């Protein structure tokens, strides 16, 4: 679990969104596993606006942060699960790192701010749903 709080927005993995998230929906994209909902309070997370390929992510299954090199956002095939059939997930970045399903939501950050959230894994790899292209999170 985990979310990004910036302005009047909350960003979560779409597969982990709540009834409140869906009843306060701004935008959602199943192909990216993202869902953004509105909030009453003001969030102060800075979103990175960069092309960084290095950063640090929070791994809840180890109660530890890990430094990673990660790939450019792209269309990567993702196995079927209880939330989605087998499909290509877009805007996904992979890195060599430990992850388990409950890790989804963990933030990935570089020196410029929040890069994205843990969204996929398996086989000694971890995938992050990129949010840097969502410029409207600031306006
Ligand atoms: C949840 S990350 C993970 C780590 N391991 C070992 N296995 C993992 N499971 C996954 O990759 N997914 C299950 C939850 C939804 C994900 C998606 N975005 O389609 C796919
Ligand atoms: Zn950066």
């Amino acid at each position: 679990s985990g979310a990004i709080y910036v302005g009047n927005y909350r960003v979560v993995n779409r597969h982990l969104a709540t009834h409140n998230d869906w009843a306060n929906l701004v935008w959602e994209d199943s192909s990216r596993d993202l869902l953004v909902s509105s909030t009453t309070a003001q969030g102060c997370d800075t979103i990175a606006r960069c092309d960084c390929q290095t950063g640090v992510y929070y791994c809840s299954s180890r109660r530890k942060h890990y430094p990673v090199s990660f790939s450019k956002p792209s269309l990567i095939f993702v196995e079927a699960s209880e939330y989605y059939p087998a499909r290509y997930q877009s805007h996904l970045m992979l890195a060599v790192g430990h992850s388990e399903p409950g890790d989804c939501g963990g933030i990935l950050r570089c020196q410029h701010g929040v890069v994205g959230i843990v969204s996929t894994g398996g086989n000694g790899l971890v995938g992050f749903a990129d949010v840097r292209d969502l410029l409207w999170l600031d306006e």
